[PDB]
DNA sequence: ATTATGACGCT
C-alpha cells in the first residue's frame, strides 16, 4: 500500500505535429488548405510514394506508404505537394526548418526532448509546479482548457461529450492540494494549451498532444483525440485504458517483442501483463524488458525526458530498388558524391547553428537480394566538412564489396551517408 | 518498388 510508488512524480508531454509534411506545404500553398492532400517522394514509378496524409484525405482511405497512383483511386480529388528533389534525391530540409521553428517554440515553455522531426517530449513537472503556486488555490476554469480530453470521461454530440467529462474531470478536482497527481496532470493540461496556442500562432501549425505521468503514456494519450486536441491520461484512468487496448498500440511494443508478448503469454491487451510477476516477465523477455514491462502494464515508467533538441546524426540515404540497382563504379561513386554533397551543405549549417562537428562518417550500403536492409556498415573518421573528401572515404572503406573483375556486383539498392559522434566547437 | 531518416539496445 503505503509503499508501492505509482509513477505520479513528473508530469510529461508528447506534442506531435498534425500530419507535418502536409502542413508545410499547405502552409506554403493556400490552395492546398482544407482540402484532401497528401505529400509524395518521386512521380514516376505509381506517382511517388505518398508519405503524410491530411485528415480530410484519410477520411477516403488514403494512407502513408501508399502509391499516388492508388490513393487517385481511392480519392480522385486528392491533392499532391511533392518533396524537394536536389542532386537526383529527395531532399528534406523544408521540414527540418520548419520542425525547427516548432521545437524553438516548445523551448521557451519547458525543456523538450526530441523524439523526431515532428514530435518531442515535454517535461512540465517544473512548470506546473511554478503555475501552481502561481493561482494561489484557484480553481481550474474548463475555459482554460478548450481543446483537452479526459480519457475514460464520461462516466455514469462530440463537442459535447468532450465538455461533459471535461466538467466530470473539473468538479471532481481538488485544487487545495498543491501535491495531487490529478490536479498536476490538470496544470500541465493548461500549460500544453497554452504552447499549442502559441505554436499555431506563431508557426500556423496545428497539433495534437498527450499529457500524463510519463512518455509511454503520453505518447499512447497524444494518439487518442487526433487532430487538433490534445488528451489527459490520468493514473487512475489506466486499468480501464489498457483493459482493452492491444499491446502493439503501446511504443515499443508493435514489433517483434510485442508480437512474442502476445505469442508466448498467450494474452491480447496491455492490462492482462498485470497478471504476471516481474520475475516471470523478465524470465521471457530478459531483466530489462521484464521489468519495464511490469511497471509499464500498470502506468509506470521512468525513462527520462532527456534535455535534447538537436538531432544526435545528421544523414544522408537514398534507396536503389528494383532494376535501377547501381551496377558500375562510375554510379557508386556519383552517388556517394551527392550523398557527400547534400551532406556537407547540411554539416556545415549545423556547424553554424549549433557549435558542434561531427567526428565520424558511417557509410551503410545495401546490396541486391540481400535480405537484411543494412548490409554492410562501415564508420571512418570525419576531419573536414569536403563533400569530395567524404564520398572517396565512403568509397575507400566499402569498395571491397565489390566482387566482379569497372563493374560491381552485387549490385547496390541502398547508400546511405551518416555524421555522428558530435564534439562542441 | 513505401522511402528517408533517426534513436536506441545488444554483443
Ligand atoms: N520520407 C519519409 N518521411 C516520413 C516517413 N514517415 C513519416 N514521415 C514524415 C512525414 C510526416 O508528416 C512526418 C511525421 O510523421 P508522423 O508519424 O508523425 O505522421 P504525420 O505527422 O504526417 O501524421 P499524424 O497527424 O501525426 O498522424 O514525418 C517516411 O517513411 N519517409
Ligand atoms: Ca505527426
Ligand atoms: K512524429
Amino acid at each position: 500500500g503505503p509503499h508501492m510508488a505509482t509513477g505520479q512524480d513528473r508530469v510529461v508531454a508528447l506534442v506531435d505535429m498534425d500530419c507535418f509534411f502536409v502542413q508545410v506545404e499547405q502552409r506554403q500553398n493556400p490552395h492546398l488548405r482544407n482540402k484532401p492532400c497528401a505529400v509524395v517522394q518521386y512521380k514516376s514509378w505509381k506517382g511517388g510514394g505518398i508519405i503524410a496524409v491530411s485528415y480530410e484525405a484519410r477520411a477516403f482511405g488514403v494512407t502513408r506508404s501508399m502509391w499516388a497512383d492508388d490513393a487517385k483511386k481511392l480519392c480522385p480529388d486528392l491533392l499532391l505537394a511533392q518533396v524537394r528533389e536536389s542532386r537526383g534525391k529527395a531532399n528534406l530540409t523544408k521540414y527540418r526548418e520548419a520542425s525547427v521553428e516548432v521545437m524553438e517554440i516548445m523551448s521557451r515553455f519547458a525543456v523538450i526532448e526530441r523524439a523526431s522531426i515532428d514530435e518531442a517530449y515535454v517535461d512540465l513537472t517544473s512548470a506546473v509546479q511554478e503555475r501552481l503556486q502561481k493561482l494561489q488555490g484557484q480553481p481550474i476554469s474548463a475555459d482554460l482548457l478548450p481543446s483537452t480530453y479526459i480519457e475514460g470521461l464520461p462516466q455514469g454530440q462530440k463537442e459535447g461529450m468532450r465538455k461533459q467529462g471535461l466538467f466530470q474531470w473539473l468538479d471532481s478536482l481538488q485544487i487545495d492540494n498543491l501535491t495531487s497527481p490529478d490536479l498536476q496532470l490538470t496544470v500541465g493540461a493548461v500549460i500544453v494549451e497554452e504552447m499549442r496556442a502559441a505554436i499555431e500562432r506563431e508557426t500556423g501549425f496545428q497539433c495534437s498532444a498527450g499529457i500524463s505521468h510519463n512518455k509511454v503514456l503520453a505518447k499512447l494519450a497524444c494518439g487518442l483525440n487526433k487532430p487538433n486536441r490534445q488528451t489527459l491520461v490520468s493514473h487512475g484512468s489506466v486499468p480501464q485504458l489498457f483493459s482493452q487496448m492491444p499491446i502493439r498500440k503501446i511504443r515499443s511494443l508493435g514489433g517483434k517483442l510485442g508480437a512474442s508478448v502476445i505469442e508466448i503469454l498467450g494474452i491480447e491487451y496491455m492490462g492482462e501483463l498485470t497478471q504476471f510477476t516481474e520475475s516471470q516477465l523478465q524470465s521471457h523477455f530478459g531483466e530489462k524488458n521484464g521489468s519495464w514491462l511490469y511497471a509499464m502494464c500498470r502506468g509506470i515508467e521512468h525513462d527520462p525526458v532527456k534535455p535534447r533538441q538537436l538531432p544526435k546524426t545528421i544523414g544522408c540515404s537514398k534507396n536503389f530498388p528494383g532494376k535501377t540497382a547501381l551496377a558500375t563504379r562510375e554510379q557508386v561513386q556519383w552517388w556517394l558524391l551527392q550523398l557527400a554533397q547534400e551532406l556537407e551543405e547540411r554539416l556545415t549549417k549545423d556547424r553554424n547553428d549549433n557549435d558542434r562537428v561531427a567526428t565520424q562518417l558511417v557509410v551503410s550500403i545495401r546490396v541486391q537480394g540481400d535480405k537484411r536492409l543494412s548490409s554492410l556498415r562501415r564508420c571512418c573518421a570525419l576531419t573536414r566538412y569536403d563533400a569530395h573528401k567524404m564520398s572517396h572515404d565512403a568509397f575507400t572503406v566499402i569498395k571491397n564489396c565489390n566482387t566482379s573483375g569497372t563493374e560491381w556486383s552485387p549490385p547496390l539498392t541502398m547508400l546511405f551517408l551518416c555524421a555522428t559522434k558530435f564534439s562542441a566547437s
